[PDB]
């Protein structure tokens, strides 16, 4: 990757009064952006955002049978009642069903999922403390940069996995559509943590637009769930300002 | 497939003196509802929504590289100005980029374009009339059922393509994503006509709802270019009605 560290941006993070990283870059990897070069390289905790490799690993897998995939509600109170029915994979991805991926965590399981985050050198690919809890609660971090580099092998169908596989994550990742461009994004939160040492909040993704990509990461510390609004905003200023997306 | 002709959709008709038909189908075409039996047999001229098969069939000749294709703009005046760019795949459907698509019709050939819509069992499957100018002025016809069956069998990845091929078009033809839903979808319209023998408008697509899917075909017909917005607000108020999309 080739990285360069901006000033235009900060005052969309100061106006909000926020600490955090967004990564910008256009095309590939060898053009990205940000306001804070160390922390674009800080890795923390995936969250959320850990649906995509896990979803790419279930399908490769075949734990995960096709796209066509339901991902039925057994009857188990679930801590979220919008888990409570039958998913789609872009439904279990989109509400970030913590019990539909850590069946398919525990489905997958621990020698696997090591290998698959090897080849796909995801974060730090310490996946200790509990095979459906390693990305919520345990010691897997990764950082913007990394993401970045993520999701453009999978925009080049370049992970090790079909190609099929491959397609089909990317387009349950669809979160806007629009006659110029489709945004594929994911969000995640890993709670408040302390006021001393606050949680993470991210939003990765990339944008087609017309005949261009433009691939995304951004994280920010969170010690109160009503800053949560930000984790999106931030970025997509950012984002209207350079003519990528409506915003 | 399995058809049940309807009264409740009328009214959308009959309020904006349209003559034209509605098939929506839940699940698969074993479950179809229509305004018109008859209307939704009939067939018609494709015109741009043959840009779907068309594309499926650039990329499984090889024609079309594959999803990163760029159909790249010579400079040279084109009948529309927002042809007169590079254009991605989803970005030449989405203008249906006549030139483009002729281009692509004339390396596929005859022979293999023939072969396909009877492999895809593609309307009439005549392709007389010229290489490049049967979807839009040949012989060429298709009805709404037909359409209907022949998404189904995309969605299910039954064409007789490759599942990546299969894919890249699905994921081109996305035109709106919301959190319940995705919807895939194509215009058509073959030209005025006359006050007696009138061109027909078109929408065709599906859309992805929870776990639900429900396929659709919409065609019209047309003596006037203004009359082009009802080919997608009558569809959409009939499955807003229904719940389907938010609109
Ligand atoms: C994954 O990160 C967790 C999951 N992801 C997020 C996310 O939007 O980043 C949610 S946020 C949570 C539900 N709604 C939020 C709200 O109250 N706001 C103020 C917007 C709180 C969810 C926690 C996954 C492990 O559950
Ligand atoms: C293909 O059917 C013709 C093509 N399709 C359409 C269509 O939308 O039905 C268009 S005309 C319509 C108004 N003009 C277009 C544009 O303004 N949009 C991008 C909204 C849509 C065109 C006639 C094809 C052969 O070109």
């Amino acid at each position: 990757s080739s990285i360069t560290e901006n000033t235009s941006w900060n005052k969309e993070f100061s106006a909000e009064a926020v600490n955090g990283v967004f990564v910008l870059c256009k095309s590939s990897s060898k053009s990205c952006a940000t306001n804070n070069l160390a922390r674009a390289s800080k890795e923390y905790l995936p969250a959320s955002t850990f649906k995509i490799p896990s979803a790419i690993i279930g399908l490769e897998t075949g734990v995960i049978k096709n796209e066509h995939q339901v991902f039925k509600w057994d009857g188990k109170p679930r801590a979220m009642k919008q888990w409570e029915r039958d998913l789609s994979l872009r439904g279990a991805i989109q509400v970030s069903a913590v019990p539909v991926f850590q069946q398919i965590a525990r489905e997958v399981g621990e020698v696997r999922m090591q290998k698959y985050l090897k080849k796909f050198s995801y974060g730090n690919q310490n996946i200790s403390g509990g095979i459906d809890k390693f990305w919520l609660e345990g010691q897997l971090r990764i950082s913007a940069v990394n993401q970045v580099e993520f999701l453009e092998s999978l925009f080049l169908n370049k992970l090790s996995a079909s190609k099929e596989n491959q397609l089909i994550v990317k387009e349950a990742l669809v979160t806007e559509a629009a006659p110029e461009y489709l945004v594929h994004s994911k969000t995640g939160f890993s709670g408040v943590g302390t006021e001393s040492n606050p949680g993470v909040a991210w939003w990765v993704g990339w944008v087609e637009k017309g005949t261009e990509v433009y691939f995304f990461a951004f994280n920010m510390d969170i010690d109160n769930e009503n800053k949560l609004p930000l984790r999106k905003s931030i970025p997509t200023k950012i984002m209207a300002s350079e003519g990528i997306i409506g915003g």
